[PDB]
């Protein structure tokens, strides 16, 4: 399966977020991933407004010992349905 995580400020989430993502900012992803995705073998796709901060979150998660994290890109790149906050 997969889980999707918005890793930026809620400010993007308010206007639109990938349908099925949860806002877990970069600053906090390190701890909150454990409650969002208790099985770190599950696929985790991170994205943010500019793709970069999801890149950083991916590195944080890789340090936390994830096996299937991926930076999807930036919010613009993900071609899933989106919804507002």
């Amino acid at each position: 399966a997969e889980h999707w995580i918005d890793v930026r400020v809620p400010e993007q989430y308010q206007q639109e977020h990938v349908q099925g993502a949860i806002n877990i900012p970069l600053k906090e992803v390190k701890e909150r991933i454990a409650t969002a995705v208790p099985d770190k073998n599950d696929t985790v796709k991170v994205y943010c407004n500019a793709g970069r901060q999801s890149g950083q979150a991916k590195e944080i998660l890789s340090e936390m010992g994830y096996t299937h994290v991926e930076n999807a890109g930036g919010l613009k790149d993900i071609a899933m349905p989106k919804v507002k906050g």
